[PDB]
């Protein structure tokens, strides 16, 4: 029985940016058409140049953020070009049935498949590859995961009948990586994903990542690729982790409204310091910037953040508010008449 | 001052099934009588046949689910037969005082004890052995844990004054295990729990399980022992973890109503993808099945799920709903006129 | 533009105790003045006498609890005496801007600095040192963390318009420690924090603590330093963890009202068995004691609690309530006419 709705093709963009979309809409349901192309490739994952045999949707870690509204249909063309070596598929945590779509999307190199799922559940959700058995964790921790956001047609709200609107949106995908080391402790390089598998599985079994990165590599979202904002902007930060828990924190800020389980049928929590993304989920936080300067966005296992790669920066333009915070006295020698014991 | 209420003896059943009970009741408070018999025994824990020196309530990992109503008294006879080697006791997280009952239930082999506790707190709760000191974690991670559910007398509700009723209930106990390996990496076998202790404690101290299993072994709830359901059934899934965090996910489904901290005085969250069972707790999720087929129920550390044992299956009978999900085009060769870069 | 409010100097006290304060107040906003003095020193961290090169605020792990009200200004003098070897600073998760104050408070040995921040967000919050880069996790896991509580001016409430008042307050700071071992497995000793750094960073990178302690050492809050209470008292337990998740549980009790994300703009959850402190946060639980005796307060990874140091005790005076719990029959030989199979 053919589905007779308007069709809209969406052009995906690389994270941490997001394709153009409406928050609130008075459009009715549409068939929203997306294409994802699997790419297996070697990628650089840290500031010392360590390489890694990655597997990706659309060439990025994370895969791109897809944005639709409640009641839309999502028609995904998944493509596995013949230059790839492995079968792949896709599981949407937003979707109902057939292992999230994985049981309908297994494609060999040289094949494509078209899946349609109805967006009946609001929130941010993980999507990931899941070919079967031990291949499931391996494909996910090799980079084959992203997220989808299903907005209410009226946009976000505070759970108390007040509209919330973001000025800007970023998608932070966090990736735990398991890179083998040689006897001297140096990271090993491989010529293919298959050649890396046996040694990688041994690291995976001990459940301790070697790297924890945002946007696919240590330092990806620092320096020139810091995330921009302005004082007064309400920024939505979508965070996903397909395999392992995370505890996001905006250093110098807060989560004004946080959906840490990521589902917009639930009222957000207010005024959080640190929130929790359970492995296998996406969450989202709104924050209105009140001060200019550098902010560090981390997982608040600080060892992970500083030493394994999991720090992003915001660079925020505007005027400093000395009422909220001020340096009353700059660093100075301790007065000779001081005690301090 | 004798307690003059009606008495009701309950026959426990092995997980993942649950003894017969009423959801809503107009019976008044009763003294609900349960018996738990400690059994120390070697058990098989994985598909390669690895054995393990287990310690159990009633011969199973997890121990059986006990179900009562708010205001009931729970009178537990704990039995430690003389074939066992160790003292044991029981701590109910549902109970008030004396370390949950552990300080009133320490029994040597050849002894039994009778504890009564009032079910003043609604929810699902862990129970576990806790003899003292380093024996506490060792007995728990050797299998001595289960759960109890204290229903409201009116049954479950959505926290917004609507009744919720399940058609079916399953109890998923998740167990982290710490099995020693020899120099070549093979799992070691022992002739008694005491002989296994020193080597096991060394693995425990590094806080990384060798196995993470549902119902006591890898594959316990797959194949012929898959969990049955039907399209349209509302299924309650109780999940416990006495020692370590878990992140349950129903692959191809959702949590319609989830009490992730497990306590029915709190409204459930709606429409979750993945929830979080904090170590030392039980939680519960309702889901109404909408699609037939195989579902995988996992902890969404996919390494744990696929490679350390933590996958169950549901086999769901009914009619496929192509409105919720459909394969628009089956796998096919990528069209020669395609780009895809 | 000078801030013309009354000033009040607060004398901090060592955890787990808390400086005197009012819960509800009709005082207007004040400038609340605190002093923190960094102390680097060797400390004993376990019952076998293992030493550790610690770095502290005010000589304690955790640093002391600071208590203010919503709308107060907090003026902190941070002092780094010239006997210390390292630069230090302070980041308040309660504060807005400049990395929580860290970007305005970096002081060398022999210097002090004065920071003022407005307490615009209610809750319990972590504070910690964060000098920059890999020094951030190292200073935090060396002991440089504490907490601040920002009460509503009307005191706590249940989120349903009922006042909650505590009779007693304790602050439990949990610390994950990473102590190097020699080839034979013995803990290594060092003559300075700098000498310990390289070996410590190697342990930190594997993300598995050697010790998990409350109030700075295994057994700190047991024996003669058990926490006192009485039957009928409502006790607030503030719990912080600056780097790593925790799952608090009061053995033999409950959390009557729990703010596990720690922020008093959110209604507490009721009747919890175990709650969850995400690393990089503080939470709080109220409990009204109903039974006398010993209670153990743990993180409910029982391996951490029993074997790595993370157990406190409450000693509760009062009368036992046999309605809530009773030993119906003391331990006795299993009757000869018993079955039990
Ligand atoms: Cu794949
Ligand atoms: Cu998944
Ligand atoms: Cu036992
Ligand atoms: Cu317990
Ligand atoms: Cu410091
Ligand atoms: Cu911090």
């Amino acid at each position: 029985d053919d589905l007779k709705l308007p069709r809209q093709r969406v052009d995906l963009v690389a994270p941490p940016f997001v394709h153009v979309h409406e928050q609130a809409t008075k459009q009715g349901p549409k068939i929203m058409e997306f294409k994802l192309v699997v790419q297996e490739k070697k990628m650089v994952i840290d500031e010392k140049g360590t390489t890694f045999q990655a597997m990706t949707f659309n060439g990025s870690m994370p895969g791109p953020l897809m944005v639709v509204h409640e009641g839309d249909y999502v028609e995904v063309t998944l493509v596995n070009p013949a230059t790839n070596t492995m079968p792949h598929n896709i599981d949407f945590h937003s979707a109902t049935g057939a292992l999230g779509g994985g049981a309908l999307t297994l494609i060999n190199p040289g094949e494509q498949v078209v899946l349609r799922w109805k967006a009946t559940r609001t929130g941010v959700f993980v999507y990931h590859c899941a070919p079967g058995g031990p291949m499931i964790p391996w494909h996910v921790v090799s980079g084959m995961n992203g997220a989808v956001m299903v907005l209410p047609r009226d946009g976000l709200n505070d759970g108390h009948g007040h509209s919330l609107r973001y000025d800007r949106i970023y998608y932070i995908g966090e990736q735990d990586l398991y890179v083998p080391r040689d006897e001297k402790g140096n990271f090993k390089s491989y010529d293919s994903p298959g050649e890396a598998y046996s040694d990688t599985e041994e690291v995976m079994r001990k459940l301790t990542p070697t790297h924890v990165v945002f946007n696919g590599k240590a330092g990806a979202l620092t320096g020139k690729n810091a995330l921009n904002a302005n004082v007064g902007e309400n920024v939505l930060i979508v965070h996903s982790q397909a395999n392992r828990d995370s505890r996001p924190h905006l250093i110098g800020g807060h989560g004004d409204y946080v959906w840490e389980t990521g589902k917009f049928s639930n009222a957000p929590e207010t005024g959080l310091e640190t929130w929790f993304i359970r492995g296998g989920s996406a969450g989202a936080a709104l924050y209105k910037f009140l001060q200019p300067g550098i902010y560090a966005y981390v997982t608040h296992n600080l060892i992970e953040a500083a030493n394994l790669g999991a720090t992003a920066h915001f660079k925020v333009e505007g005027k400093w508010n000395d009422d909220l915070m001020t340096q009353v006295k700059a660093p100075a020698d301790i007065p000779t008449g001081s005690t301090n014991e």
